[PDB]
């Protein structure tokens, strides 16, 4: 079975990507703070991998130049017009205590193809330039968001993405590997390497947790796939493989619905996304593959080998499930076009 694919070098190491609509892709990344002449940017592209030339396949609509001597962005998300970007200021500034407005709010003006900076905030008050914003997610309705820094033990901050105010701070036990919101925004679930923690975004209260996973599993990624159901991807510590598990969440309780080792071909994964329909998952592996997983069967149906040269940093599915995009620190964007209703 053949898939239409296309690739493009965006000109800088890419660390984040998100579809803004069915064919418009936001990419973020950069050369970092050094005097290397490699910019730090947000780029909005219209994608159509069926066109004849790379410039037609990847049509640049807008670019926003971040500071040349800013760090490169590390994480982004977008919902309901709000774009949130995690990006450190210059390291000297951070270390001196001048402030680090590391969570930034942008919008993209569709009518005009213009990106605009709106506001930014220093949430962490960090003076350690080695710490960065590892996770940024916004809920589907766009009224709550969560961020988490790279520092361990991690703090997860639940925030209002309209004005960048903090709702509350969650002091977690150790490293936060990933997090995701329920579609109604009322619940946030996060994972450490060995546990699932489920928290109310309304009260900050604990809803449920699970710590009794197989001792050979290192939890890696989490996404909601139905109202009260999460998909967790884990890697094997000893041996090689990826396990996917579906877990329902109740007040005070969780239940494992279904679990399957979907492959022994990958040691780890760098990124995962699930489509709006909850039918398709996409994985990026440590060895630079993109994999398609049909969730109804938990079956890995296709692997694209060497989709990027190294360091796939994010994979994202368009809202209509037509396109899978991935980006990498090797400066490339890879697009796969999927058949209608593929995940069935
Ligand atoms: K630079
Ligand atoms: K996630």
């Amino acid at each position: 079975m053949k898939f239409v694919t296309a690739s493009y070098n965006v000109g800088y190491p890419a660390y984040g990507a998100k579809f803004l609509n069915n064919d418009t892709l936001l990419v973020a990344g950069g050369g970092g703070e050094g005097n290397n002449g490699i910019p730090n940017k947000l780029t909005v592209l219209r994608v159509d991998p069926t066109k004849d030339t790379e410039k037609e396949q990847f049509h640049i609509l807008s670019e926003f130049a971040l500071e040349d001597n800013d760090d490169s962005p590390t994480a982004i998300d977008a919902s309901k017009g709000i774009i949130l970007v995690g990006c450190n200021e210059n390291s000297t500034k951070i270390t001196q205590g001048k402030g680090n407005k590391h969570l930034r709010k942008f919008k993209y003006d569709k009518v005009n193809d213009q990106l605009e900076f709106l506001t930014s905030v220093d949430f962490d008050a960090s003076t350690n330039a080695d710490d960065y914003t590892k996770l940024v997610y916004i809920s589907r309705e766009g009224t709550v968001a969560a961020i988490a820094s790279s520092k361990v033990p991690a703090i997860m901050r639940i925030i209002d993405p309209s004005d960048l105010t903090e709702k509350f701070e969650i002091e977690t036990r150790g490293e936060v590997k990933d997090l995701h919101f329920s579609t109604d925004g009322k619940v946030v679930a996060y994972i450490t390497g060995s546990s699932l923690e489920v928290i109310s975004t309304v009260t900050g209260s604990c809803i449920a947790r699970k710590t009794d996973f197989d001792k050979n599993w290192s939890l890696s990624k989490i996404n909601f796939i139905a109202d009260d159901t999460v998909l967790i991807a884990a890697s094997l510590k000893k041996g090689k493989g990826i396990v996917l598990t579906k877990i329902s969440i109740k007040s005070g309780n969780t239940s494992v619905l279904r679990s399957k080792q979907v492959t022994n071909r990958f040691k780890g994964i760098t990124s995962m996304d699930v489509d709006m329909k909850g039918e398709l998952a996409v994985l990026a592996s440590n060895d630079n593959s993109i994999a398609l997983v049909k969730l109804k069967d938990l079956s890995m149906s296709k692997i694209f080998k060497q989709a990027h040269s190294f360091a796939i940093t994010e994979v994202t599915i368009s809202p209509d499930s037509t396109y899978v995009a991935s980006v990498s620190a090797a400066n490339t964007i890879h697009i796969i076009k999927l058949p209608l209703n593929y995940a069935n």
